[PDB]
């Protein structure tokens, strides 16, 4: 199964700023107009997250890249794509990453979500892809390439089945797809958030908390965590099996949770609208202390009285 791709040129590593997104609901506690201090793993508010690209560039020996590196888990992680063409697929998490030890695969095949934990023997080159046939105007689902073997399996999920659209798009990114992912007294917890977005680099600035979506009750290690991509390849991209192929564009993005407190507004209807990262700075380490959004001092002329 295993192909080492070749004609990736080299970048040096990029960053972006996480500016306030993140949050996540941190319990199922029926909430309705209160604000919330709770010390949990959080993303820091404007932390420097490391960015990653599966791109192609115009021109002669132009940039090439498909970063799909072994990355830390650390305590947890934001991940957040951009996307227009559903390049991004999934994710493996584990300790190895091999036969050795048991591994959690997430990973949308273009006919169904499936999530797995087995001994994978997973590539060297992960990867997924897509062909496009000129005579029909058709992108298919061509190739899985994500492990050479897969024993004793302790979970499986397979969704229901889906048909994805394949076709590699033109202009901006439209999707903005967020997850933080934190390894829990054996249980992997996954939240989430779909955002339509237009943009070509960044991320946006407007708030939304991700939404609980499952907890795997899996008990494995993870340390470490590597994302699943799909190419292209075509009439367009001649070669062999390492170099024929082409990435359509997509970039995606990852920080680290760590301890925080966080002042969270719920409201009316118990969504979280707003929140305050104490330790951010001294206006926020105020807001805390004064367990409020604001800060201004009022016109009722009563402290004197208490
Ligand atoms: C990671 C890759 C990934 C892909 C390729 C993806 C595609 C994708 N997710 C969708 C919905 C959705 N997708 C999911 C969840 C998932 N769907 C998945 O493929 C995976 C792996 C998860 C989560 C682990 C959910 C719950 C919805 C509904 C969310 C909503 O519409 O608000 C849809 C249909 C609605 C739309 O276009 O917004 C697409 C095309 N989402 C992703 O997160
Ligand atoms: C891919 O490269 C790695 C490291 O160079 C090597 O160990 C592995 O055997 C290669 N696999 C294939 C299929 O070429
Ligand atoms: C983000 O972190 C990297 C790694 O240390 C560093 O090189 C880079 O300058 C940082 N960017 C900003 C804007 O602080
Ligand atoms: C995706 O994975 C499921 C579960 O393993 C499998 O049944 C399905 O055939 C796969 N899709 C494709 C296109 O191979
Ligand atoms: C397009 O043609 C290819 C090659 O014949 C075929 O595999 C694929 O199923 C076709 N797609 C459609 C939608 O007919
Ligand atoms: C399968 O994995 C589980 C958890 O790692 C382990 O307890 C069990 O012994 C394994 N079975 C094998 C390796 O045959
Ligand atoms: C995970 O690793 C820790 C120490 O690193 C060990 O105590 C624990 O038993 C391991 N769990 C599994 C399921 O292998
Ligand atoms: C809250 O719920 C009501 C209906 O119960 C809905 O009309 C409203 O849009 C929701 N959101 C806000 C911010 O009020």
């Amino acid at each position: 199964q295993c192909v080492n791709l070749t004609t990736r040129t080299q970048l040096p590593p990029a960053y972006t700023n996480s500016f306030t997104r993140g949050v996540y609901y941190p319990d199922k506690v029926f909430r309705s107009s209160v604000l919330h201090s709770t010390q949990d793993l959080f993303l820091p508010f404007f932390s420097n997250v490391t960015w990653f690209h599966a791109i192609h560039v115009s021109g002669t020996n132009g940039t090439k890249r498909f970063d799909n590196p072994v990355l830390p888990f650390n305590d947890g992680v934001y991940f957040a794509s951009t996307e227009k063409s559903n390049i991004i697929r999934g994710w493996i998490f584990g300790t190895t990453l091999d036969s050795k030890t048991q591994s959690l695969l997430i990973v949308n095949n273009a006919t169904n979500v499936v999530i797995k934990v087995c001994e994978f023997q997973f590539c060297n080159d992960p990867f997924l892809g897509v062909y496009y046939h000129k005579n029909n105007k058709s992108w298919m689902e061509s190739e899985f390439r994500v492990y050479s073997s897969a024993n004793n399996c302790t979970f499986e999920y397979v969704s229901q089945p889906f048909l994805m659209d394949l076709e590699g798009k033109q202009g901006n990114f439209k999707n903005l797809r967020e997850f933080v992912f934190k390894n829990i007294d054996g249980y992997f917890k996954i939240y989430s958030k779909h955002t339509p977005i237009n943009l070509v680099r960044d991320l946006p600035q407007g708030f939304s908390a991700l939404e609980p979506l499952v907890d795997l009750p899996i008990g494995i290690n993870i340390t470490r965590f590597q994302t699943l991509l799909a190419l292209h390849r075509s009439y367009l991209t001649p070669g062999d099996s390492s170099s024929g192929w082409t990435a359509g564009a997509a970039a995606y993005y990852v920080g680290y949770l760590q301890p925080r407190t966080f002042l969270l507004k719920y409201n009316e209807n118990g969504t979280i609208t707003d929140a305050v990262d104490c330790a951010l700075d001294p206006l926020s380490e105020t807001k805390c202390t004064l367990k409020s959004f604001t800060v201004e001092k009022g016109s009722s002329g009563l402290e004197v009285l208490f």
